[PDB]
């Protein structure tokens, strides 16, 4: 029963804990409220490899300057959470990248592309531009909508998978 440290990332409006309390509890709240720092911790079976899931939700406002280069570190793998409603979302990814990058001192890193709110009627960006630049890091690209759970489950295992993939 090994833990990974699962580590979201993105906007405020986007949820991120969402995926969360859909997989811990299984609820979707309405009223958003903004997190700073919430642990979560589940054992779920991976593929059969029966595991426990150590996610940290992270703040998404950029209130933290010069102290992101500190639990980033022990961050295993991260989340890359969007949404289809505002491109500023999207293009806010591209930092964590930079740090990322940063933090693991490697250029490759097991990491997942998840496009949420696609259940919403405002498309700002389309399919292609998430696959085009998800093809250029390496990463794939999973639709997820949290108000109904769609592709969450999906994005979830495919998610454990490239890290153990990158291990093992
Ligand atoms: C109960 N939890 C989640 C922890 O003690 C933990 C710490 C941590 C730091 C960065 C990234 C993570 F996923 C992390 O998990």
């Amino acid at each position: 029963m090994t833990e990974y440290k699962l580590v979201v990332v993105g906007a405020v409006g986007v949820g991120k804990s969402a995926l969360t309390i859909q997989l811990i509890q299984n609820h979707f709240v309405d009223e958003y409220d903004p997190t700073i720092e919430d642990s979560y911790r589940k054992q779920v079976v991976i593929d059969g490899e029966t595991c426990l899931l150590d996610i940290l939700d992270t703040a998404g406002q950029e209130e933290y300057s010069a102290m992101r280069d500190q639990y980033m570190r022990t961050g295993e793998g991260f989340l890359c959470v969007f949404a289809i409603n505002n491109t500023k979302s999207f293009e806010d990814i591209h930092h964590y990248r930079e740090q990322i990058k940063r933090v693991k001192d490697s250029e490759d890193v097991p990491m997942v592309l998840v496009g949420n709110k696609s259940d919403l009627p405002s498309r700002t960006v389309d399919t292609k531009q998430a696959q085009d630049l998800a093809r250029s890091y390496g990463i794939p690209f999973i639709e997820t909508s949290a108000k109904t759970r769609q592709g969450v489950d999906d994005a979830f295992y495919t998610l454990v998978r490239e890290i153990r993939k990158h291990k093992e």
